DNA sequence: CGGCTCGCGCA
DNA sequence: TGCGCGAAGCCGAT
């Protein structure tokens, strides 16, 4: 549709017809920005082909519920910042509570949408939106993957076994897919409150909030402030100050020498194409680089294939076969300690890097990136179960870190219990043949003690 | 057949 | 800390 600096490959047509005489709509779900988007970019200039404006909409559903105060604050604070940005363009922003299947079907009858436009998402419930939407209009519908350098159909047509077999499949696909951002045109003709619905928001999960002994709240917000002009900073002071060392230093907790983007890139408040282009561009250490761009192009893009091609990748069912036949022949072994999730959430286990790396979760919203992997497979050593392990593991990191319920968190879940883009390793009682970690790994790499009594 | 994102003994 | 090896099943280039 139209476009010098637009590769077509990365819109899809989801459904056919007759092009209505009102403006487009962009239905903005998982891209919560304004520059870099692909999405509202493809909307634009559809917008100035048929002479129509451009309008975004974004609907509040019922799932902060599910989540805290973390999250929801992160997502409202970056919209109201949002909906500034847009304004300075003309644009005009919607936001609309309820079940988007049915508000989004009203919205495009009630305001005569002429095209429907939204950002790609491998979530069940996004599909299941899909679903409703299709079902309601008559206008035609197209999905633009906005989040990931390669759309998500083009680099694979199969879920992909290990990174080694993706990894010379994205890099193929990069000197076409990656460039530049055209800047986004303002608009030419021009036609709830956010504050409003953040009091709200924050009042029916005020008693689900995480609290101390003193009845103080254990989350501290002042760590990563949202916005996609904070975002922008924090990706700036990675390159100068942290890329240096991060291929050295990434997998030491004691040490704040990660890029801190998750939170960002989950919501979408800066664009992950835009990371790229800066890295590639900085004269950082080689070693560095290539394991930096690694981790946000192989592994962060692979997770949206896991979650694409598998409807179950929040379930047992999506383990190898390998795997599935190794964890089910220790059902039945003895566990050295049996916790519920409630011990769990509160970090009342016997080990003290266990208990440290969920107090650093539960304080910050986000745990260092190596503490992650112990912090999941002791939850397997340690329950009745690996549908229970799979189940409080899935609970505690949508709950409480900033970046979850992401297709990252459940291909890196599925990672540490069912060895999904893993192989398998050494025998072992309860665990099986999945990777195993210990505490004296950790001591031999970091210093365990500087971990444990930075987070009590 | 070669190589995959741990623990471990050893400088 | 940094390095080579062990231990394990399997994809895919042929
Ligand atoms: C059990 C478990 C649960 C996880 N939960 C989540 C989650 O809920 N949300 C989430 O976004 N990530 C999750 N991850 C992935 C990883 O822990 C985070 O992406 C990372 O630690 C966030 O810090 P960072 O962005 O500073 O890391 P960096 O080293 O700066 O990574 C840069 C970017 O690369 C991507 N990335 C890095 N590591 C991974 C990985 N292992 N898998 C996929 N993408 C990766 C992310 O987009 C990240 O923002 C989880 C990992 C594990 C093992």
């Amino acid at each position: 549709p139209r476009g010098s600096h637009m590769n077509p490959k990365r819109i899809r047509a989801l459904k056919s017809g007759k092009q209505g005489d009102g403006p487009v709509v962009y239905w903005m779900s998982r891209d919560q920005r304004a520059e870099d988007n692909w999405a509202l970019l493809f909307s634009r200039a559809i917008a100035k082909e048929a002479n129509v404006p451009v309008v975004v909409v974004f609907c509040l559903t019922d799932e902060f519920l599910e989540a805290g105060i973390r999250q929801y604050e992160f997502m409202l604070k970056g919209l109201q910042e949002l909906e500034v940005s847009l304004s300075r363009k003309k644009i005009p922003s919607f936001f609309l509570r309820g079940d988007p299947g049915e508000k989004i079907s009203r919205f495009v009858k009630d305001y005569n949408a002429g095209t429907l436009v939204t950002d790609f998402s491998p979530l069940r419930i996004k599909n299941q939106w899909i679903e409703k939407v299709i079902s309601g209009i008559s206008i035609p519908f197209f999905e633009v993957d906005a989040h990931n350098v390669v759309p998500c159909w083009e680099a694979s047509q199969k879920h992909e076994y290990a990174a080694h077999t993706f990894r010379p499949k994205l890099y193929a696909l990069l000197p076409e897919f990656l460039e530049e951002f055209p800047e986004l045109e303002p608009n030419s003709v021009t036609p709830e409150t956010l504050s409003d619905v953040l009091e709200t928001g924050v009042k029916a999960l005020l008693p689900e909030r995480a609290l101390l002994k003193n009845k103080d709240p254990l989350f501290e917000p002042w760590h990563f402030e949202p916005g996609e002009k904070a975002a922008k900073k924090v990706m700036e002071s990675f390159i100068a100050d942290r890329l240096d060392s991060y291929g050295a230093l990434r997998n030491d907790p004691t040490k704040n020498m990660l890029s801190n983007l998750s939170p960002y890139l989950h919501f979408g408040q800066i664009s992950s194409q835009r990371v790229v282009l800066e890295v590639e561009k900085a004269e950082s250490n080689p070693g560095s680089k290539k394991a930096f761009l690694d981790e946000i192009l192989i592994w962060k893009e692979i997770s949206d294939n896991f979650c694409y091609y598998n409807p179950g990748y929040d379930g047992f069912e999506s383990f190898p076969s390998w795997a599935k036949e190794s964890l089910n022949a220790h059902r039945n072994d003895v566990r050295s300690h049996i916790y519920t999730l409630e011990e769990f959430e509160a970090g009342k286990t016997h080990d003290p890097l266990w208990n440290a790396s969920q107090m650093e979760l539960l304080s910050t919203g986000k745990m260092h990136g190596y503490t992650r992997m112990y912090w999941a497979k002791k939850i397997l050593e340690w329950s009745e179960s690996p549908e229970k392990a799979l189940e409080i593991a899935i609970c505690l990191n949508d709950r409480y870190e900033l970046d979850g319920r992401d297709p990252n968190g459940y291909a890196g879940i599925a990672w540490s219990i069912g060895g999904v883009h893993d192989r398998a390793w050494g025998e072992r009682e309860v665990t099986g043949k999945i990777r195993y970690m210990s505490y004296e790994g950790c001591k031999r790499k970091f210093d365990v003690k500087l971990y444990i009594e930075k987070y009590s």
